[PDB]
């Protein structure tokens, strides 16, 4: 029936660059010790499926998705110029396909 297209480019490169064109995090896995920085690939917290949007409204607190899976935002995006949190599971449980 209704034609859902839910177009999510598959955008990834080696684009040296700061945080702008590639949202860079350093990922703090909290039980492993895995310190790896990571891309924010999406900002779903709340805006769920992608619908036209691309925000970088990343605040604390917020969880966003990376490489590594979804992070807490322990700091602020500007702080080491780069974004830094810790490895949380909040999605992807018994499913691990979005």
């Amino acid at each position: 029936g209704d034609r859902r297209v839910r177009l999510i480019r598959t955008r990834g490169g080696n684009t040296k660059v700061r945080l702008a064109s590639d949202t860079r995090i350093n990922v703090v896995d909290p039980e492993t010790g895995k310190v790896e920085i990571a891309e924010i690939r999406n900002v779903v917290e709340n805006t769920a499926n992608p619908h036209f949007v691309r925000r970088n409204i990343i605040t604390r607190g917020a969880v966003v998705e990376t490489n590594l899976g979804n992070v807490r935002v322990t700091s602020r995006p500007g702080q080491d110029g780069v974004i830094n949190g810790v490895l949380i599971r909040e999605l992807e449980h018994h499913h691990h396909h979005h």
